[PDB]
């Protein structure tokens, strides 16, 4: 498969139905639809970047999640940052600990879509540009830091 942008990643919206995202996302050419979620690939490099996207009971999107389409374009993510954190922070707070240049926007989700409440936002944080290389996540719920977790830092 091939294909699937960053701009494409950027013109999909939530409610979409399953039908339009898979059409704007590029369809058989650049996706796989694996019934728990679709995988649209930018190259026929299967590791190389990607979007996920999920669905709610009504086939509406709910759910986007992005490798390497938008990566944290600065990684310096030590544990001595990680340790600064903890859950029940803001996202101020956090970002105020942690440089927003190390993580990348790894998910978004909103469960009740077309309600807004119950925002997933999800962030990985890698400690240097190489591929899989030692990174923090971190999840907020609707704006506090709820999850937290590392490993190999530095």
């Amino acid at each position: 498969y091939t294909g699937f942008t960053p701009e494409r990643y950027n013109k999909i919206q939530f409610g979409m139905d399953r039908t339009l995202v898979w059409q704007l996302a590029g369809a058989d050419q650049s996706c796989s639809d694996q019934v728990e979620r679709i995988i649209c690939y930018n190259n026929p490099d299967h590791y190389g970047p990607q979007g996920h996207f999920f669905f709610n009971a009504a086939d509406k999107l709910i759910h986007k999640r992005q490798m390497e389409l938008f990566p944290a374009p600065k990684p310096t993510m030590r544990l001595a940052t990680y340790n600064k954190t903890q859950t029940g922070m803001t996202e101020a707070q956090f970002w105020a600990a942690v440089p927003s240049d190390t993580c990348s926007a790894l998910a978004e989700q909103y469960p009740n879509w077309p309600a807004t409440n119950g925002n997933l936002r999800e962030y990985v944080c890698p400690s240097k540009a190489e591929r899989f290389a030692p990174s923090a996540y971190f999840t907020f719920t609707d704006g506090k830091l709820t999850s937290r977790s590392q490993s190999q830092l530095p």
